[PDB]
């Protein structure tokens, strides 16, 4: 059996809500810790964190709230990031929920966000600052706008957790400006740009790269309801703000157009390299429906954005995807990651049979760097009951 | 005996810290409820509120933290506002505290502020929006600044509670920009002005009145470490932002100079009348030391600010102050407040003998309106142990 | 509207479960406080107690547990005790519950009992000792017996609350020995007797009166599964232990037989008088089904038990019951109690129409004393949703 | 560094009291887990338990209450039990405390006892029944006796925790009858005997062995204020009730007199063997002051009690004690325990230097069985600040 869930033996979950969430996701998270090749102390250490801070935050077990972050809508999903031979890392995307979420007292779920954010500040966490994130929230609050609004997707922020191989967690926060933009009847990008600009006199290090993205977005009508924003919980210097968006139907040409941001960054050799490898997968993988997602990461020092795409897998035979996914690793030359992948997939879902499963894996992310190589992460069915 | 503290009979305070605060301020608060002439249901209604939300927030009973708001430093003080015959209202100024306050984990006591701010949002309160207050906080966070700072008065925010005669509480928030200003080596007003301006594109209704004050402050070197800011927790339309300040030594001419903001607002007839009554008290009252405080209230629609002063009484025989205080009510012609005041003062401090007491009563506020008449509020010794 | 529920305005019920109970029983409890003619401070004072200690203890709102105490099974019911002209008193029967109640971890609901019993010991309550009640609990625990039993009515204990006109609560505790007896395959009385005897060397003041009851119980086959036990939470001197039981079918002669405990206490003149009045009601009231209940109260100093009967009213037109119930008050000569009763009945149930109602009032209790006169209490539909 | 305290990194202790207890005993417990040779999963597993249930129960950090269990009075002490080559086990003796302990509301510290006992019952613990222990508590409660008493050692109960090598805890409970006996002005043994007898009709399996002990105790005037009682939290069949006591001054002959319980059990060969070894230690060890303690364990099935003694070591050079203690292990022929002990002792107290320390180890327990061999346990300085 899988190990880290040994802690619960001498723990009593206060509410029935929590007990049911534990039963729904407890084992599953323990398995990803195992599949993440984490040190046994670290496994229990993050297991500890999961129980105390995330299980309370899931809210009522029979969940009444759909979270924007998941295809299915439940407030959590688990991620594995694969690297060049180093190993794999585990990722959690979170949207705090309570019984008030979606109700008269909090129809758009701001309350749990601020609650959870104080738990985290209470925990003695390395390099944990909130100002930048506070800034974006303030930029997107509502008030009397709620009243307008009350007369789709309702969540207004989200969280992310990266458990690095060291026993350290890194906290990632999201912001969904669709609500704020819709209430003011102002195009999303106009306030996104103005939101980015408002931090520019605060420090003008994102102007170049962003204005470079905002131009391509306005060219291509890339901005839409689905566009949203991201950031890290740390000192501004080391912070990486990210802009996400989606497109309903996308061809390879459109993908190349976006990956090169029009033609903005054909000059950089990295992108050209990154785009080549990308079509190798595009061919493996796909060889009313879910959209494809894109990402532009604005490291502050640099002059260009770094792209990243998210590719729908739910709807594709999770075995075909495991197979093709493994073929692509040999092409890159990852010895252990490609050989033991599909065995690692069944060991996460022993109840299910990959031969016939489709929803078990939902997204794949692609990034490329000269230094790192090929970033790539897989997003999974993150509960233990499958329809 | 006084009534409203009957609730405590069948209530158990969880920590020893809370129990000791109840013993220190519980009866006293019950008495102010009485002296405010509140409906008995409302007394228990606000008494309920006091126990659940404010007693937890006071922190360690032997308090480790000095709050900026009080002369003595304790995180609470009670106010009575007297009106033209209508009656009196009760006011509480609050700074949440915990055992972490002043420690490495939160050396400047930001954590309790955001905690309490979520309790209030969870309570179903009429007309309660946080965006404006959130905006100012974001404008004054610190992060790496803490580390510089760690190498006076430390608080960054505070709360205010107005209990109107109806069973409704109104929430007032404060902000102390001295910290943010000291870390960035930027004069307070420049970021105050820039802080106000940042809300001007957000809505430019404070520009005229504020720029009108900021000119006088820069004329007179009025800005100082002690300058801070205020506002209300409601819709921007009905919100009244306030700038406070202090002066070490001040003459009547200095008072007149300030009340008329230099000469900015001699045009308004209101000011001249209000100043007239004001000297009427100045003469009664005063007829290394504590400073005198001023306030400029920027109602958004209007074109001028409304002044308000705060007058030191701690150090003056609290009976002499009661006597002089009541004479001034007849001059105004308030039949009942002036006749039954000093009896109302002793009934708040039956343990003490006003003949010899000095610290029981600490500040007096003065505002004047054509419509309202004479605003005036008294700030008291708000614990039950007197040195 | 009814008053005491004004407290909830500035209170947030932590769980969804509690919120739903408040909505279900909150208004109703406020009305019984009103209908009890309690001083307005005391109303809020007991209303305070109800919110903090009883609402948490009700457990899941869609209740998973049937309580033995109620005909319907819900863990609470309200009582009014009518006296000779003095006034009326409010009574609550309680069984604490949690989501664990009825589960593997606590299949017979012992856990909630002990939790609530500590809350109460924490409250500073006058004349509150637990030794006597603990004694009965110890005598009726299970352990390995639970396992046997897992292979009807399941509860092992319950609470009762008397709110006297003074701001003081008196706590009444119950015990249901059917389980312990069924596990040990021992007739209930033999261990009940041995339970009473175990306190006899502890103090032999109940021997005479009890042995007097145990004989009649063995004569008439009175003991049965439904027999259970009661007591008060105070000093042994002032404690009144009671034995209850039931009979499926009962005639007047059986009633007379039981009231005079066979012939055990025909000698006492009180009994004869009390029995006379009793038939006066039996005639008014009744002029697969619910049983009739009896009670024998063993005051320690005295030598005889005092009886008490409980009469099914659910199934009787609650108006017919009100009319006849009030006629009987004139017979005794209670001026105000008899005139304003049925108006007091509708004012408790304005949503319902007494002309058509049957379940609104369920039991009537009868005791007689030379000193007190006629004890008599009414048991009501104690939730706000009626089927 | 020592490992198990890694859990604290991502946990925030709610109160300052808890934080200070963590800082005072947290590392030390982590080290005993290490010194017990527990599986790393089990270490964290018990570490989890220690943090959630025992740190809360210690009460105010600057402790206001003296616990009967410890020489110094602090409510906790850690034990190591050494066996024949199998390994060692870790033991914790606990007395729950709160800020109410010793106050008017609970002058003899009963409330924390019942609270902790409910946490434990909520935990799904193997073979956890409370009936036997509840029986003893009820036999020793007070009520009006409290008031008498208010007009030494005050605690009435305590807990013990055995962490077996498997990830399972066994709960041991204590009871201190001196208070109940002092109240009723009745000698301790009479009610202890009557207490044991009351469980005899409940099951008469302890009669023979106990009546066998009660005779020697009233022969030798062995009963005294210090006499108290113990038991296990499980099914009566597997329960081992124990009687403890003390003697001010004791010679070897007295020890032989006590070990052989007068002459009651010279017939048994075990005792004679056990006593031989015992003098072997007495000579090694000792070769206004603390008393020496004895224990008689009444396994229900058997016909004789098994003794156990406790020998004062605090006051003896803890290195001399380690040396002599280790020599005795070779005499028995325990290879690894004897070679690496004093290295194991310094590794528990690296801050201290055994050359000069005296209080680091406080008691040694000795038991003998034919089957087990030589039971023997050491009781240590169980906080991290040494005077
Ligand atoms: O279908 C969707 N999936 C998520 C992806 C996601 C998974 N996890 C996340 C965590 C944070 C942000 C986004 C995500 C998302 O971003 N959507 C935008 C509108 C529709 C919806
Ligand atoms: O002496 C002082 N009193 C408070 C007044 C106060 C009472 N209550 C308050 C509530 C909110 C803000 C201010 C106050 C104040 O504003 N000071 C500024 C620097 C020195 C310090
Ligand atoms: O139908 C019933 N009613 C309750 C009466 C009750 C109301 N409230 C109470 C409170 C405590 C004890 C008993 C009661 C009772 O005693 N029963 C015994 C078996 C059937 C079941
Ligand atoms: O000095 C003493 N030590 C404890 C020993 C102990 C350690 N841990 C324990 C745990 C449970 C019971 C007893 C103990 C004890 O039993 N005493 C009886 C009277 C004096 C006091
Ligand atoms: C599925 C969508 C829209 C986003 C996934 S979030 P992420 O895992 O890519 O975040 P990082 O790559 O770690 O920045
Ligand atoms: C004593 C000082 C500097 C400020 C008092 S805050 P306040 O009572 O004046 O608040 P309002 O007048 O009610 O706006
Ligand atoms: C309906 C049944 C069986 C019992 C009611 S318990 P009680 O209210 O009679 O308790 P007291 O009469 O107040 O002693
Ligand atoms: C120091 C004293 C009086 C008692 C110690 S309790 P203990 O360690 O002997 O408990 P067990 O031996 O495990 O029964």
């Amino acid at each position: 059996p899988s190990p880290a869930q040994a802690l619960a033996s001498y723990h009593h979950f206060p509410t029935n809500d929590q007990e049911r969430w534990w039963e729904e996701t407890g084992s599953l998270f323990s398995r990803f810790l195992e599949a993440g090749q984490y040190g046994l102390p670290q496994q229990y250490q993050f297991m500890f964190f999961f129980m105390h801070h995330l299980i309370p935050a899931l809210g009522p077990y029979p969940q009444k709230w759909r979270s924007t972050i998941s295809r299915s809508g439940l407030p959590i999903e688990f991620s594995l990031n694969f690297q060049k031979g180093s190993h794999r890392l585990l990722r959690i995307g979170f949207e705090p929920v309570s019984f008030l979420s979606g109700s008269s007292q909090d129809p758009f779920n701001r309350i749990p966000i601020t609650d959870l954010l104080n738990r985290l500040s209470k925990l003695q966490l390395s390099n944990f600052d909130t100002p930048f994130f506070q800034h974006l929230l303030s930029k997107f609050q509502l008030s009397l706008s709620e009243v307008r609004q009350l007369q789709p997707l309702k969540s207004q922020a989200a969280f992310g957790f990266d458990f690095n191989p060291d026993g350290a967690i890194l906290v990632k926060g999201y912001v969904f400006p669709y609500l704020k933009a819709k209430a003011a009847d102002v195009p999303v990008g106009t306030l996104i740009a103005e939101a980015v600009r408002t931090i520019d006199v605060e420090r003008n290090q994102f102007t170049h790269a962003f204005g470079l993205i905002n131009d391509y977005m306005q060219e291509s009508t890339g901005y839409n309801e689905y566009t949203f924003l991201s950031c890290d919980f740390v000192e501004t210097s080391e912070q990486r703000l990210k802009i996400y968006g989606a497109h309903t139907e996308v061809t390879w040409a459109k993908i190349a157009e976006m990956w090169t941001l029009g033609g903005r960054l054909i000059e950089e050799p990295e992108i050209i390299a990154g785009l080549a490898r990308l079509k190798q997968i595009w061919s493996l993988l796909q060889i009313i429906a879910s959209p494809i997602i894109w990402n532009y990461e604005i490291h502050p020092g640099s002059r260009f954005p770094v792209p990243k795409f998210y590719l729908p897998v739910h709807g594709e035979n999770d075995l075909h995807v495991a197979r093709a996914l493994a073929q692509f690793w040999d092409s890159l030359g990852w010895p252990e990651h490609a050989c033991a992948y599909p065995d690692t997939l069944q060991q996460l879902y022993p109840d299910q049979d990959i031969s016939q499963t489709t929803r078990l894996q939902s997204w794949i992310s692609y990034s490329y760097t000269a230094k790192r190589g090929v970033y790539m992460s897989v997003y999974y069915h993150s509960q233990s009951t499958y329809l």
